[PDB]
C-alpha cells in the first residue's frame, strides 16, 4: 500500500479472523432470532433481544473491515461456519449459549489487542478501545444480569418464569 | 459568633452527631444501592429504590450543616463508620434492614427534637418539625408497605415474587 | 461470577482502595465547603468552588462503585477517615490542601493504571484514561492558576486580595 | 369578642408591643436608607440594603395587626421613637448598628414565643416559627457575613474597602 504504516501482517490477518468470527456469531444471532419466533417457541421479546444482537455483530465485523481497509490491509474472506445447534432449548439455555460466544468475541479482543499492543500499534489499540472493548463488558454483564433473573423464576415453575421474564424484562 | 443567639452548646454537639448518623445512613444506602446491582443479584428498581435513599441521606445532611451554618454553630466531622454487612441478603432482608436504619433515625430526631424543647430553641424544633419528622414518617410508612407486599409474595415461591415486586412495583 | 473476564483480584482491591480514597476526598470537600459559608468566614464563591469539588467525586466514586459491579467485582466499604483539619485557615491555604489532595487523587489513579497496564487488563486502562486521567490534568492545572492568582493578590494587603478573588474569579 | 379563643390578654399585649417595636425598627432602617443617599455619603447599594429592611419590617407589623384582627385581640397604637442616631457613621457601624435592632427584634420574638408557649397557644406559637424566627435567623447571618466582609476589608484602606463592598457585594 501507499498508505500503509505501522500495520504489521500479523494484526492484517488476526484482523481478518475477528472478521469471520463475528460473521460467525452475527450467524448464531440470526439462528437464535427466528428460533424464538417459530409457532412453538413463540417468545418475542427473546426473539427481538437476538435479532438485535445479529444487527450489532454486523456492525462490528463491518466497522473491522473499514478499518482494515483504512490501515491499508486486503480483506480475505473464509466460509462462515453454520450455528453449533439448530435448536436452542428455552431461554436459559439460549441466554447461556450466547454468554458463552460472548465470552469467545471478547478473548478474541483482548488477544488482538495484547498482539497490537506486542507490535506497538497504539491505533489498534485504540481502536479496539473505543469501538468493542467496553460494548462488550457492558453485554456480557446484561447476559449476566439475565441469567440471575432467568435462574430466580426457574426450578419447579419453570414455563410461568419464561412468560414472565418475556413479558416484563424483554422489550417486545 | 458575632451571629449566635438561643443556640445551645448542646444543640451544637447533638447536631453534629446527628450529621454523622446522616453521612453513616447515606454511607448504608450506598452499599446497598450498589450489591443489588450486582451481575448475581440483578435487581435494578431494588437498587434504584436505595440509591434514590443515599441521596436524599445526603441533602438531609447538607441541610443540617447549613443550618449549623446559619445558627453559628461549628460543624465537627468524625470518622464515618463502614455499613454494617458486605452482603445484603433478599429484598426483604434489605428492606428490613432499611427500616431499622429508619427508625433510629427518627429516634434521634425525635431526641433531638425533645433536647431543643427542652433549651426552649423554637427555630431548631421548627426545622425539624418542617425538613425532617414528616418526611421520616412518610417514609417508613411506605417500607412497611413494601415489607407487608414482599411478605405477601414470599414463602414457598420465593424468588418468583421478588422478580415481580421489583417489576411490579419499583420504578427501573 | 458467571462474568468475570481478565479482572484481576489485584484490579478489584485496588480498585476497592481507589473507592475509599474518593469517598474521603469528597468528605474533605464537604468540609471546605461548609467553612467557607461560616459567618466568621464568609466567601460564597469559595465555599461553591469546594461544594462542587465534593459533587465531582462522589460521581467518581460512583463511576469506579459501577464498574466493578460491570466487570464483577464485588465492593467492599472500610471506614471513611475525617478530614485532616477542622479549620481550614485563608483561601490560599485551602486552595493548597485541595492540591495536595488532587495530587494524592492522581497518583493513586496512575498507580492503578500502571498496575493494570501489567496485568494487561485493557478496559481498566481505558476507563481510567477516559473518565479520571484528564479530568484530574484539568483540574490541577485549574488549582495552580488559582494559586498563581491569590499569590499575586497576597502579600501586605492580604484582606483585599481575598475579597477580590472570591468576586472577580470565582462563580457566587 | 364573638371569635376570641384561646386568646390571653398578655399575648394580646405583648403582641401590640411586638408592633410598635417593629414600628420603630422599619423607622430606623428608613433614616439609614436615606443617609445612605446623601451626596457626601453615596452608597447606593448600601441605601437600597436598607431601604429594603423598611419594606420588610412593615410586613412584619402589617402581619402582626393582621394576625391580632383574626384572633380576636385589639390593635393599640403607641408613639413610635425617633431612631437612636441622626448619623450613621461609615458602612460597618451602620451594619453593627442593624445586627444590634436584629437581635432586640429576634428576643422579643423569642420571648414572645415562649409567653405563648406558657400560656398554650399554638396558633401564635406557629405564626411566630412560620413568619418569623427562620426570616431572623436567615437576615442576622447574612448582616454577619457582611461585617465579615467589611472587616476584611478595613484597617488602613478603609474607604477602597467600603467602595468595593458596595459594587461588588449590594445590589444596586
Ligand atoms: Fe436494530
Ligand atoms: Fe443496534
Ligand atoms: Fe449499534
Ligand atoms: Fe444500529
Ligand atoms: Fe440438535
Ligand atoms: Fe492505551
Ligand atoms: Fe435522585
Ligand atoms: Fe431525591
Ligand atoms: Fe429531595
Ligand atoms: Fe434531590
Ligand atoms: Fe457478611
Ligand atoms: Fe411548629
Ligand atoms: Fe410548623
Ligand atoms: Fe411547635
Ligand atoms: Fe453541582
Ligand atoms: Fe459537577
Ligand atoms: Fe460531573
Ligand atoms: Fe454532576
Ligand atoms: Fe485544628
Ligand atoms: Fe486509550
Ligand atoms: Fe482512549
Ligand atoms: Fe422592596
Ligand atoms: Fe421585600
Ligand atoms: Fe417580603
Ligand atoms: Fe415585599
Ligand atoms: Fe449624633
Ligand atoms: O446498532
Ligand atoms: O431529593
Ligand atoms: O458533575
Ligand atoms: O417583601
Amino acid at each position: 500500500s501507499q498508505i500503509r504504516q505501522n500495520y504489521s501482517t500479523d494484526v492484517e490477518a488476526a484482523v481478518n479472523s475477528l472478521v469471520n468470527l463475528y460473521l460467525q456469531a452475527s450467524y448464531t444471532y440470526l439462528s437464535l432470532g427466528f428460533y424464538f419466533d417459530r409457532d412453538d417457541v413463540a417468545l418475542e421479546g427473546v426473539s427481538h433481544f437476538f435479532r438485535e444482537l445479529a444487527e450489532e455483530k454486523r456492525e462490528g465485523y463491518e466497522r473491522l473491515l473499514k478499518m482494515q481497509n483504512q490501515r491499508g490491509g486486503r480483506a480475505l474472506f473464509q466460509d462462515i461456519k453454520k450455528p453449533a445447534e439448530d435448536e436452542w432449548g428455552k431461554t436459559p439455555d439460549a441466554m447461556k449459549a450466547a454468554m458463552a460466544l460472548e465470552k469467545k468475541l471478547n478473548q478474541a479482543l483482548l488477544d488482538l489487542h495484547a498482539l497490537g499492543s506486542a507490535r506497538t500499534d497504539p491505533h489498534l489499540c485504540d481502536f479496539l478501545e473505543t469501538h468493542f472493548l467496553d460494548e462488550e463488558v457492558k453485554l456480557i454483564k446484561k447476559m449476566g444480569d439475565h441469567l440471575t433473573n432467568l435462574h430466580r423464576l426457574g426450578g419447579p415453575e419453570a414455563g410461568l418464569g419464561e412468560y414472565l421474564f418475556e413479558r416484563l424484562t424483554l422489550k417486545h
